[PDB]
């Protein structure tokens, strides 16, 4: 029976094959992603932000491992228990004058901000604050129920200006204070501020050196602690006659989380935040990950706008439906094959957020070839309109196969290069978005060639009305006029002219990107900690409470503050190692305990305490005047041991008389000894985080946690934190270098979460990127195989790059998760349009390098305006996006096709009309 010999007659022959295989796969793809796997979780936007395979989180991952497994009969703890039980065989502020509780961060509150600019204190803005509070917080149906109960008949007083006004007044409520009772409290706090800056006033007092009038409810310290920001009532101008209370703060009794969540949906989230006195500037109500989901998904009907966009500028390029809609079937199903292929063929457990953007990335990519194969399909027509379908399929595709091939791999491999970074989202990533991109080239040499032979044998012959028709047609042919005069006789003059011009230009651009990337002002890490990082854009009030309002409050700043000493802590008898699935950011594994340990050994003894003793010497190390007793365990009991009086026989054993290198089954007996005397002895408790010995369920010690103060304090800064881990782990691992066996494997861990993941976004952005423009130009030299085209070409490339990232930086943008996988992508997009001009210019049968350039401009210039105005659209459209990571590629779509463009089009061929290759030149031996 028949069967078609060859790809190109499978195609002519029979597309409906091709076409029905297509389908049905597609659609196996499409019922067993839904079926099989179980559905993506979007309930923490954080969620695999941390490094995993680093050296630091090896170390961090293993004592988070400790802390959880430390305890009453678990793996390790404090105690010798087995030993131990031994031992234990022998409303209305005149009636109800209070607050139910002190104001903190567990409760719901909101920030405001004065709407004129005048100073917050003020009676207007006073009361203002109690009626947004009265209005949108206690109003709601819900809110009964929710909030803190003293009784059954209403819910506890906020903690607000104008209840802190009444209570010190003896007023009823906020809404009957006066001016007397405003300038009154102004006087209290404007003298007694001193007294809390002297840390005098507290929390408790109602302060022996304190008088009795500012410490009449603790209502002066709640003031200044938690509702007024840390410029009002500071030393500097306090002598004036109202400060300024730039911003004030409003804690509802209802406790922060997803309770509050139809609240803010109902009275909060539509609202213009203000009441014309103030104006709500943050909120803080726990619902900001719970409100991300909703937006994220909500925010998907905007890349269903941009696919709209992109099937009319297709349909009017291609001048049909048909191929136009089933270009875009092939989109959206490269989106479900990936899917598929990712939760069943490849495992991944995980979907990180950040993959939804890959339908943005797919949206605008998607129909750069199709563009190309379209033009190569009638360029083949007329040059051979006599020949069989067959012939004229081959032909496209040995014209355009090829280029579409090195266009899409050189952006999908610039995803994939993030698979080495140690981040988890990011790897997740790389792979979905890099395998979306080949399954779509997949389906531009098969579907789109089978819909094209299609088309061709029935729907071109098939296809006020009468005249719309005939306007239509000939609108049509002028826009299709006016784009052939552009790209074959404007564009080149224009380009061949001013090519003196486009050269001092795109170098001066060059030069400025470069100045502005690699010497001033820099691209800045990370500023803020993960707890903090923004998924919303900063205008949202949940966002302007972690980036504005977290470092103006007194209450706010001291939950870490500047005094933090950064630990050293020095770790024994546990293995520093993550045995969990790397990228499944919830498998971390079991800890394992290091069996050549051994603390209770003379040699051991000895050399511990002199470690203790010479890391007290170091210039790293805080000497606080007060001794701590828990740092080095082995000092203290020491020192308990050559106290023992040892007249009473039970003292036998652990008695003064021994030498401090004790034989080691006295240590192990007095050890416990001394551990169970602390707890009776004193009021000293043990617990997980405390540093000595771990005990095992057969009493028997298998790690062992020493620790101590640095002058180092801590900090968001790299460099500054950097120093500190260089310094400190240098001089621990020299020191352990020299340690005897059994004490060899220790590990040095501190409060280094933040630094290894600014370590981790600098290092794989680099790794990423020099990936990226090794496969640029490797592809090609395999493409033109010319090694001066290739040149001109990546020096365009590494202009379109400086100028792409150094406007980034102009714009603000710092390398944070996203914003390093953007800076690896933009060289794999931005190969695409100097190899297809690069392509047109040897392909050219002109002798002479300025015909050349008119013949690549002339024939590959419409598909590369193309490519270029379908992705910078798609970008566009995420604008009105809510969720950051939107708006951000989309701002970095648009930036990239406007650079990359402008650089392939004046810059690129600038340099090949002034000084191209004529006559096999620079040409590569094959
Ligand atoms: C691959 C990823 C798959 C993700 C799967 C999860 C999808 C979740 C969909 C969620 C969603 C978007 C729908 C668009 C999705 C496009 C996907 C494109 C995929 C391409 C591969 C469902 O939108 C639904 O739309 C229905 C339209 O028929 C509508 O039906 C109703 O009318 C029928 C007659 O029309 C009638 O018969 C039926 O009885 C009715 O009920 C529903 O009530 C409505 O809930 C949520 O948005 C809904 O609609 C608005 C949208 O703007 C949104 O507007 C706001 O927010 C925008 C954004 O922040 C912002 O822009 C807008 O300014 C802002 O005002 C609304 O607040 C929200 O309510
Ligand atoms: C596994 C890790 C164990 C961690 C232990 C951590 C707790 C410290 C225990 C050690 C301990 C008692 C001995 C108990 C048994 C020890 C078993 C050891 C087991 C080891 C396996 C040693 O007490 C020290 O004894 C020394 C003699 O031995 C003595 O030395 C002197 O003599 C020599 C010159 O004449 C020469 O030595 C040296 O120059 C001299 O100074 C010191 O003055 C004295 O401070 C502490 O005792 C007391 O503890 C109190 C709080 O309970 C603590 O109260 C304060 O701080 C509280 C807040 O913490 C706070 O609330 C309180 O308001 C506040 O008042 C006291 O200030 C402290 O004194
Ligand atoms: C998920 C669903 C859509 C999967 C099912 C796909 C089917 C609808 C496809 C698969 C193979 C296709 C057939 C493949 C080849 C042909 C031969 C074709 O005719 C010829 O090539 C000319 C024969 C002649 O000499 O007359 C007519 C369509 C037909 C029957 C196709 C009809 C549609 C079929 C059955
Ligand atoms: C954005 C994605 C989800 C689009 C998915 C498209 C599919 C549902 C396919 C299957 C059947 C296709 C239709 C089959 C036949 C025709 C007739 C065809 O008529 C002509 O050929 C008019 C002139 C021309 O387009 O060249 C126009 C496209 C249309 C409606 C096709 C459009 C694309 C359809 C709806
Ligand atoms: C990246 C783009 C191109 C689409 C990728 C494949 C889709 C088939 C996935 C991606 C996100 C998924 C959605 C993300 C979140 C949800 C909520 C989820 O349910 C829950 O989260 C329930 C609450 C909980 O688990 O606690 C299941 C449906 C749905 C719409 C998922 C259905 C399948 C979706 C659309
Ligand atoms: C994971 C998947 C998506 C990888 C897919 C890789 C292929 C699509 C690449 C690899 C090698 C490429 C081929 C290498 C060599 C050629 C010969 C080339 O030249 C000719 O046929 C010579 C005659 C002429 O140019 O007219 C046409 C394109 C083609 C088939 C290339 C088309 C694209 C290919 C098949
Ligand atoms: C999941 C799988 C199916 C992905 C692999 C798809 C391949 C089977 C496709 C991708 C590109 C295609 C090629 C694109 C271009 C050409 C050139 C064309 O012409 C020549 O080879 C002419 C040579 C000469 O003139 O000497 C023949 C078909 C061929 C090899 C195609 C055959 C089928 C290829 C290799
Ligand atoms: C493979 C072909 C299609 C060439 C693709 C171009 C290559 C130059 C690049 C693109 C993506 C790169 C890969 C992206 C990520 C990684 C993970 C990286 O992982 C590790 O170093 C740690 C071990 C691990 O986690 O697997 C090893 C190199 C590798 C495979 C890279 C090797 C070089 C690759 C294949
Ligand atoms: C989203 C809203 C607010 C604005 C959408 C405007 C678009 C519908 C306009 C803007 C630019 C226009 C395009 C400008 C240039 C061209 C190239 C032109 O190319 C050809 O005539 C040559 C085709 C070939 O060589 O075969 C066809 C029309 C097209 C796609 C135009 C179609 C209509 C477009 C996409
Ligand atoms: C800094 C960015 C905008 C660079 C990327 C785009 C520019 C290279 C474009 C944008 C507007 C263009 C200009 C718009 C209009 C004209 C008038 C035009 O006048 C003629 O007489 C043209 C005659 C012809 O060649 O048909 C000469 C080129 C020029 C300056 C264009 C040169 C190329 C420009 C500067
Ligand atoms: C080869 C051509 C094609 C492109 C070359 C561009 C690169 C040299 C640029 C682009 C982005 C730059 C990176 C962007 C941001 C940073 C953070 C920076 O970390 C800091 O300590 C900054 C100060 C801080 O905030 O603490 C280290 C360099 C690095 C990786 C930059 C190094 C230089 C890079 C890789
Ligand atoms: C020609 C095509 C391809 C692009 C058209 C893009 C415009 C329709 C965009 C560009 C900037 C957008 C604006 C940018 C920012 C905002 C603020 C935004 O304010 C909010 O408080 C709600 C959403 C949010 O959280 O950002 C409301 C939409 C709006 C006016 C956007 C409306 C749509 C605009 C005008
Ligand atoms: C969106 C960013 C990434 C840039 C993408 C490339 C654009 C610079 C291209 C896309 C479509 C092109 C347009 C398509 C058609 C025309 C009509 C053309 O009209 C004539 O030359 C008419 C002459 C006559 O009839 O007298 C003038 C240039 C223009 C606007 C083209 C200018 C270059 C455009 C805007
Ligand atoms: C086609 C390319 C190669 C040439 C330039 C095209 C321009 C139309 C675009 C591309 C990048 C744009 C720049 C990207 C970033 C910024 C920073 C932006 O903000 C600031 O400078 C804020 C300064 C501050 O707040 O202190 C002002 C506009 C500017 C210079 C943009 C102006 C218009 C530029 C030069
Ligand atoms: C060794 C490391 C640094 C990797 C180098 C990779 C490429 C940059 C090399 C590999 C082969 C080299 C080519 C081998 C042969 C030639 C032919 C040579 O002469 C001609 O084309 C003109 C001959 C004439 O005089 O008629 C010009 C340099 C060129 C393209 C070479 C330029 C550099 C190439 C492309
Ligand atoms: C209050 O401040 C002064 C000046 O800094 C200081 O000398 C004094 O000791 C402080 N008061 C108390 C009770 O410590
Ligand atoms: C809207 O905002 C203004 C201040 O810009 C405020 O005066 C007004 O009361 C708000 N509400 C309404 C319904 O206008
Ligand atoms: C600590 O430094 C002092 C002063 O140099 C020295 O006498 C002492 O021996 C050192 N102690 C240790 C344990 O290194
Ligand atoms: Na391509
Ligand atoms: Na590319």
């Amino acid at each position: 029976f028949k069967f078609p010999r060859s790809y190109a007659a499978l195609l002519a022959d029979w597309p409906v094959v091709v076409l029905g295989m297509c389908t049905l796969l597609i659609v196996v793809c499409a019922l067993v992603g839904v079926l099989v796997p179980e559905l993506p979780d979007f309930s923490d936007p954080l969620l695999g932000f941390e490094p995993r395979g680093t050296t630091i989180g090896q170390r961090l991952v293993t004592w988070n491992n400790m802390m959880r497994n430390t305890g009453y009969k678990a793996t390790l703890a404090n105690y010798p228990y087995k030993y131990a039980e031994e031992q234990a065989r022998s409303w209305n502020f005149q009636k109800d004058s209070f607050f139910c509780d002190v104001p903190s961060d567990g409760y719901s509150r909101v920030v405001f901000a004065s709407a004129g600019g005048e100073t917050l204190w003020n009676l207007p803005a006073i009361k203002s604050m109690c009626d947004v509070d009265n209005s949108r917080i206690r109003s709601h149906p819900q809110f009964s129920d929710l909030c803190q109960r003293t009784t059954a008949v209403s819910c506890c007083p906020s903690w607000t200006l104008g209840n802190y006004i009444a209570i010190l007044n003896n007023r009823s409520s906020c809404q009957k204070i006066v001016e007397r009772d405003v300038s009154h409290t102004l006087k209290l706090l404007r003298t007694c501020a001193k007294h809390y800056q002297n840390g005098t006033l507290g929390p408790d007092c109602w302060c022996t050196n304190v008088p009795r009038k500012c410490t009449k409810y603790n209502a002066v310290y709640q003031i200044l602690h938690y509702l007024v920001d840390k410029d009002f009532m500071t030393p500097k101008t306090a002598d004036y006659a109202v400060p300024a209370l730039k911003y004030s703060m409003l804690f509802s009794p209802t406790e922060k989380g997803e309770s509050m969540m139809n609240i803010y949906l109902d009275n909060f989230e539509n609202w213009n935040s203000s009441d014309g006195i103030t104006t709500v500037t943050g909120i803080e109500f726990g619902i900001k990950h719970s409100l991300f989901q909703d937006y994220l998904l909500m925010d998907t009907v905007y890349p269903a706008i941009a696919i709209a966009i992109v099937l009319l500028i297709m349909c009017v390029y291609t001048k049909s439906m048909f191929i136009t809609l089933m270009t875009m079937f092939a989109i959206i199903s490269s989106l479900i094959v990936s899917y598929f292929l990712y939760r069943v063929v490849f495992n991944f457990e995980f979907f990180p957020f950040m993959n939804l953007t890959a339908l943005i990335i797919l949206v605008g990519i998607g129909a750069d070839d199709a563009f190309v194969l379209c033009d190569v399909w009638n360029y083949t027509k007329f040059d051979k309109p006599r020949a069989e379908t067959s012939e004229a399929v081959s032909v496209t595709l040995q014209h355009a196969a090829l280029s579409m091939f090195v266009t899409s791999f050189t952006t999908a491999a610039a995803f994939y290069a993030n698979y080495v970074s140690n981040i988890t989202a990011i790897r997740c990533f790389g792979v979905y978005a890099g395998t979306a991109i080949l399954v779509n080239y997949v389906l531009m040499v098969t579907w789109l060639p089978a819909v094209i032979v299609l088309h061709e044998r029935y729907l071109l012959n098939i296809f006020c009305w009468a005249v719309l028709c005939q306007k239509c047609r000939r609108v049509l042919f002028a826009v299709s006029e006016a784009s052939r005069i552009f790209f074959e006789k404007v564009l080149p003059c224009i380009v061949i002219k001013f090519r003196y011009l486009w050269l001092i230009w795109f170098l001066a651009l060059t030069v400025g990107g470069a100045y502005i990337v690699c010497v001033n002002p820099k691209m800045k890490l990370p500023s803020l900690e993960l707890s903090e990082f923004q998924v919303f854009r900063s205008s949202h009030p949940f966002e302007r409470y972690d980036a504005e309002f977290k470092k103006l409050f007194m209450f706010e700043r001291v939950h870490h503050g500047e005094e933090l000493h950064m630990p050293i802590t020095v770790i024994w008898g546990v293995s520093p190692e993550d045995s969990g699935d790397p990228l499944n950011p919830k498998s971390k594994g079991e800890l394992t305990l290091d069996s050549t340990f051994n603390i209770a050994s003379p040699a051991s003894q000895a050399w511990i305490l002199h470690f203790c003793q010479k890391l007290r010497n170091q210039t790293f190390f805080h000497q606080t005047e007060q001794q701590d007793f828990t740092s080095c365990f082995i000092e203290t009991f020491k020192q308990w041991m050559e106290n023992q009086d040892c007249d009473e026989p039970a003292l036998y054993p652990c008695c003064s008389h021994c030498s401090f290198p004790y034989k080691q089954e006295v240590f192990e007996l007095c050890i416990k000894k001394a551990i169970m005397e602390l707890d009776r002895s004193t009021g000293y408790h043990l617990n997980n985080k405390t540093p000595g010995p771990r005990f095992d369920i057969n009493d028997t010690i298998r790690a062992v946690v020493l620790e101590f103060q640095s002058t180092f304090l801590f900090t968001l800064a790299y460099e500054k934190m950097q120093q500190f881990y260089k310094e400190v782990d240098s001089w621990i691992s020299h020191e352990l270098s020299s340690a005897p066996e059994g004490l060899s494997r220790g590990w040095f861990v501190s409060n280094l979460e933040f630094y290894d993941l600014q370590d981790s976004l600098s290092d794989g952005t680099l790794i990423a990127m020099g990936l990226s423009v090794a496969v640029a130009f490797s592809v090609m030299l395999l493409t033109t195989w010319n090694i001066i085209i290739s040149l001109y070409a990546i020096v365009s490339i590494a202009g379109t790059i400086f100028v792409t990232v150094g406007s980034l930086v102009l714009l603000g943008w710092e390398l944070n998760v996203l914003e390093s996988v953007t800076i690896s992508v933009a060289v794999g997009l931005s190969v695409d349009f100097a190899v297809h001009y690069g392509v047109a210019y040897r392909l050219a049968p002109d002798p002479d390098r300025e015909g050349k350039v008119i013949f690549s401009l002339s024939r590959m210039g419409s598909a590369i305006a193309m490519a270029a105005l379908t992705t910078f659209v798609a970008g566009a459209m995420m604008m009105p996006s809510t969720v950051l990571a939107y708006t951000q590629l989309g701002t970095f779509m648009m930036l990239v096709m406007c650079v990359s463009w402008a650089f392939a089009t004046f810059f690129f061929q600038c340099l090949c009309r002034c000084l191209g290759p004529q006559g096999t030149c620079g040409q590569i031996p094959f």
